[PDB]
DNA sequence: TTTTCCCGCCAAAAA
DNA sequence: TTTTTGGCGGGAAAA
C-alpha cells in the first residue's frame, strides 16, 4: 500500500503495450479506454488520457472514433522519427543549449506536441538535455515580454517527467541518471 | 533538503 | 444541458 510506485504511470503504461503486440497485423484491432479502465481495476480516465495522447504523437497508434481508438503499431515509427528530422529545428535548440549553457492551430496545444518536439529534439551529435529543453520548451511557447516566469516551466517539467516515464516502457528510452537520452530505434 | 510525479480539480471540445 | 478529453497546479512520497 505505502509504495508509490504501485501507482505510477509506467506500471500501467508497461501493461499498455502489454495488451497490444508491437507488430500486429489488420484484424479485429479496436480500444476503448473505457474498457480498460474496466478490464482492470484501474485506473481514472485521465491516466489513459495521457497515455494515450503520447502514444499518438510518434503515430504508434490513431483515433477512430469516442472511446475509440486503433493500436496500429511499430510501422510508421522509424518514418515518424525522420520526418520529424525533416521538421527539425536542430540548430535552434543546439544554439539553445549554447545559450542555456552559460551567461497550427494557437491552442493545439502542449502534450502531442511537446512531446512530438521532444522525440525531435533527442536526435543530434552529442545528446543533451534536459531541462535545457525545458528552456526551449519555454522558449518556443512564449517568445514574448512576459514572462511571467516562476511559474509554468514547473509544471512543464512535470508533463515532460510523464513523458519521460511514459517513454521508458517497452520503448526507444534508457535510464541514465538525470537528464537522459536514447533512441534506440534510428 | 530537492527531485520525482500522482491525484484530481476544473474547463475546453464533443455529444 | 451531460458527456468525454485534458490542461493545470498542489502537495507529498521518494531519492
Amino acid at each position: 500500500q505505502p509504495s508509490r510506485k504501485e501507482k505510477s504511470l509506467g506500471l500501467l503504461c508497461h501493461k499498455f503495450l502489454a495488451r497490444y503486440p508491437n507488430y500486429p497485423n489488420p484484424a479485429v484491432n479496436n480500444d476503448i479506454c473505457l474498457d480498460e479502465v474496466a478490464e482492470e481495476l484501474n485506473v481514472e480516465r485521465r491516466r489513459i488520457y495521457d497515455i494515450v495522447n503520447v502514444l499518438e504523437s510518434l503515430h504508434m497508434v490513431s483515433r477512430l472514433a469516442k472511446n475509440r481508438y486503433t493500436w496500429h503499431g511499430r510501422h510508421n515509427l522509424n518514418k515518424t522519427l525522420g520526418t520529424l528530422k525533416s521538421i527539425g529545428e536542430e540548430n535552434k535548440y543546439a544554439e539553445q543549449i549554447m545559450m542555456i549553457k552559460k551567461k497550427n492551430s494557437r491552442k493545439d496545444k502542449s502534450l502531442r506536441v511537446m512531446s512530438q518536439k521532444f522525440v525531435m529534439l533527442f536526435l543530434v551529435s552529442t545528446p543533451q538535455i534536459v531541462s535545457l529543453e525545458v528552456a526551449a520548451k519555454i522558449l518556443i511557447g512564449e517568445d514574448h515580454v512576459e514572462d511571467l516566469d516562476k511559474s509554468k516551466f514547473k509544471t512543464k517539467i512535470r508533463r515532460l517527467y510523464d513523458i519521460a516515464n511514459v517513454l521508458s516502457s517497452l520503448d526507444l528510452i534508457k535510464k541514465v541518471h538525470v537528464t537522459e537520452e536514447r533512441g534506440r530505434k534510428p
